[PDB]
């Protein structure tokens, strides 16, 4: 049934291909910011040893939507075994560094992508993340979620579900559900956040609870199922959650739904054990 369509922004990516390097590189200065990220994406794909000195120039220029562009590129451009280390630690030290807080969010998103790449240097990433995960920028803190993500750094995880972005929020409660983080901590933050404002971090703490089998999130749960528009991971949340106080309202929604497999599924694991 699910399908996708391709990007708006294929047609222009496939037009920036037939450009050479000299005329990409050009297009990195271009005022529309679109143009100067397809121009970036030709040269990660392509990229050759000229893209990356260009990349690397661009690291120390005065302009910092030049030294943004710079770092974007170095996330994924193919680089020598010989200049590997020399761009990690260019990312890092922006990361941790530059004054504009938009290329600390690009650069911190960069090393996560060499890291993936190349895992020797997720050591320094948790060490970047235990700083930057504090960054007063929340494009930053939000960036550091992602990192860290690509690989404890659980206490941080936890300052993060505090953060005052649901973005941020959202993000770190989804990365330990991931994971399967779990302690006395991220519980307490997971009821707390059945309050939460942002309905996608409500969702987030529902599941991770139900995950763990904490009876705390009954109350809501109930609330979600007897709705006219019901989540189907509310619905799923349900089935893990163990605890057959549920039965008796999925047995009624078996009725209220045209499609009710996803119910009768999450009856069949509670009627077990």
């Amino acid at each position: 049934y699910q399908k996708r369509k391709a990007s708006k922004e294929y047609g222009l990516y496939n037009q920036c291909k037939k450009l050479n390097d000299d005329e990409l590189f050009r297009l990195l200065d271009d005022h529309n910011s679109l143009k100067r990220i397809s121009s970036a994406r030709v040269l990660q794909l392509r990229g050759g040893q000229d893209a990356v000195r260009l990349a690397i120039e661009f690291c120390s220029d005065k302009n910092y939507i030049r030294r943004d562009i710079g770092a974007f590129i170095l996330g994924q451009i193919k680089i020598c075994k010989k200049c590997e280390d020399n761009v990690f630690n260019i990312l890092n030290n922006m990361a941790l560094n530059d004054k504009s807080a938009c290329v600390r969010a690009t650069a911190i998103e960069s090393t996560a992508q060499r890291c993936k790449k190349n895992p020797i240097y997720s050591p320094k990433i948790v060490e970047q993340s235990q700083i930057t995960a504090f960054d007063k920028s929340t494009n930053v803190r939000r960036a550091t979620a992602f990192a860290i993500s690509v690989i404890a750094t659980i206490p941080l995880l936890i300052n993060l579900l505090k953060d005052p972005n649901g973005d941020v929020r959202n993000w770190a409660a989804f990365a330990i559900n991931i994971n399967k983080y779990d302690n006395s901590d991220i519980r307490d933050c997971f009821v707390e956040m059945l309050q939460d404002k942002n309905e996608e971090v409500r969702i987030e703490a529902i599941i991770g609870l139900s995950y763990r089998k904490d009876k705390r999130v009954l109350s809501v749960l109930c609330d979600e199922l007897k709705k006219n528009t019901v989540y189907d991971d509310i619905i799923e949340a349900a089935g893990e959650l163990g605890d057959k106080t549920l039965l008796p309202v999925l047995d009624t929604m078996l009725y209220k739904f045209d499609d009710n497999e996803i119910i009768t599924s999450a009856i069949d694991k509670l009627k077990r054990s």
